[PDB]
């Protein structure tokens, strides 16, 4: 027991005009027609602010092709914007493992994924990600390690996902954690006016960011795009 | 000191940027990069220095694409160049171009102490004639994997025409300062230095050009002063 959240309308850029400039100039003209349709129906959804930023989407797509990723895993699908972004970026024989507790969210965006003709690349698993990742390491052979991992699910579990993913991602592969700036609230020891769960995610991200910055197993780079993201490259 | 944008940033608070640098940048910054950054921040043109969080991002992009052969346009004291040389493998080679060697020799002691001076071939010249003669001598086997453009902003579109033939297919061209301190979001911006206003107009034109260029895919990233990654399609 015991719209409720304060971090929906706050962004990390100085100006609403600047963010709208990037979207109107650099994103929307380059957005796939099915990504546009998926984003538009998601914007009407009850959890629409969890939708990944559209400029962050194009950045993830650029990362995937520049590193020639072929096998990826996504944790946190929602309506599937970043998933469809990933699928459109990979080669036609690319494969994605998509994990989410709620497949009903996934089926909101699946028609757009189907019309985009990339559903065949996606293996959706309806479950909590942690048992799926633990079952993977039992069956994970080094020849089939993932090239790329996008983490965008339950925020407080990121550090737990990290311990599994640096063994499920190949050496030199990338793990991308979304929301590592958490609307800017991570820059302060305390932040008043937060919903209890928004406060836990703030504390969890402040701990995760120090963890990733000290983890010798990876090289990192925190990027102030969207709600922030941290790119991790496995060293060993 | 007569420029109106030196104290502007694109993030909403100085505290957020400071948090990123102290949490996720400085503990990962090479000792010679910190030394080069600290002596550059007292130079008279210190606001041209690339942001440290952006440098760590360029290094991540180089390693993820396994770049071997890159070119840098706009060296200054060599923070991005040293960042690039430290990211490339031992046999990596960089072509670094800058009209001013006086700036490069400030960072050269740090580059040598890092042990990566052998990767760098510095050319003191205007970049445009260097690129044009490269088009005359280049063989397809010698194409660059990665290009970082950070020099005179009004010439970015001219550099683009050369670079989409000098970087390999699937290679990356990254343009710095494409958000230009937030000024590009506005058709008119008051009180800018004449050179600052020239770059706002030039960047507003460059951003629409790149976004409509079928030769490349793009991603404009709101890091530092904004950068645009370009991936060559053909
Ligand atoms: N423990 C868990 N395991 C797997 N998924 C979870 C989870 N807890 C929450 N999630 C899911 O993570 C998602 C976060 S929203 C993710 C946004 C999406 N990647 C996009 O591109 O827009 C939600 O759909 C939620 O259902
Ligand atoms: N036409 C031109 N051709 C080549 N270099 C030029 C140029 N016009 C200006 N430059 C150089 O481009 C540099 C831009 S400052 C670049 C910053 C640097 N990349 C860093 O990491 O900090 C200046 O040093 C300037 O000397
Ligand atoms: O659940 C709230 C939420 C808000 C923003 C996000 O980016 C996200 O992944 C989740
Ligand atoms: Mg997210
Ligand atoms: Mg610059």
């Amino acid at each position: 027991p015991g719209d409720d959240y304060a971090l929906i309308h706050k962004n990390i850029l100085h100006s609403e005009d600047l963010l709208k400039y990037i979207l109107e100039t650099s994103v929307y003209p380059r957005e796939h027609e099915q990504l546009k349709g998926l984003r538009e129906v998601t914007e009407k959804h009850e959890w629409s602010w969890a939708l990944v930023a559209a400029d962050e989407g194009l950045f993830l797509s650029m990362l995937l092709k520049l590193m020639n990723a072929k096998r990826t895993i996504e944790i946190g699908v929602y309506t599937g914007y970043s998933l469809l972004t990933t699928a459109l970026a990979l080669p036609e024989d690319g494969k994605i493992t998509a994990i989410d507790v709620n497949k009903s969210y996934f089926e909101i965006g699946l028609p757009f994924i189907q019309k985009a003709g990339v559903e065949h690349k996606i293996n959706f698993i309806e479950s909590e990600a942690l048992p799926v990742l633990d079952q993977m390491l039992q069956e994970m052979k080094e020849e089939d390690l993932y090239d790329f991992a996008f983490v965008d699910a339950d925020k407080p579990n990121y550090a737990n996902y990290h311990e599994r993913l640096v063994k499920l991602v190949r050496v030199g592969g990338a793990i991308v954690y979304d929301n590592t700036l958490w609307f800017g609230t991570v820059a302060f020891p305390e932040y008043p006016g937060l919903h209890p769960e928004e406060e836990e995610c703030r504390v969890s991200f402040r701990n995760l960011n120090k963890l990733l910055a000290a983890d010798p197993r990876v090289e990192i780079s925190q990027v102030s795009i969207g709600d922030g993201l941290t790119i991790c490259r496995r060293l060993y």
